[PDB]
């Protein structure tokens, strides 16, 4: 039951995703982390393949969406899809 959490200020995106068994933070992937200082929903998609990419060497399938105050916006949109779209499910 891993849960998503998807954290964004205002250039800095960022998804961390936890074990919502155990408050355990296993993969935590950033645009402007890696190296990419560039858009914030262009790559952020590249975020979530990269993160999706990273929960998954986890194994994590499914996720458990709560980012809490984050209105479905852009960046947690193609940052959501890149998680979806690598492996993540929430």
């Amino acid at each position: 039951r891993l849960r998503l959490s998807v954290f964004r200020s205002l250039k800095h995106i960022y998804a961390q995703i936890i074990d919502d068994e155990k408050g355990v933070t296993l993969v935590s992937a950033s645009s402007l982390a890696l190296k990419l200082k560039g858009n914030k929903t262009e790559v952020a998609r590249q975020v979530g393949r990269a993160l999706a990419e990273k929960a998954l060497a986890l194994g994590i399938k499914q996720v458990a969406f709560d980012r809490g105050p984050y209105k479905y916006h852009g960046r947690v949109k193609a940052l959501a899809e890149g998680a979806r779209e690598g492996g993540l499910e929430f």
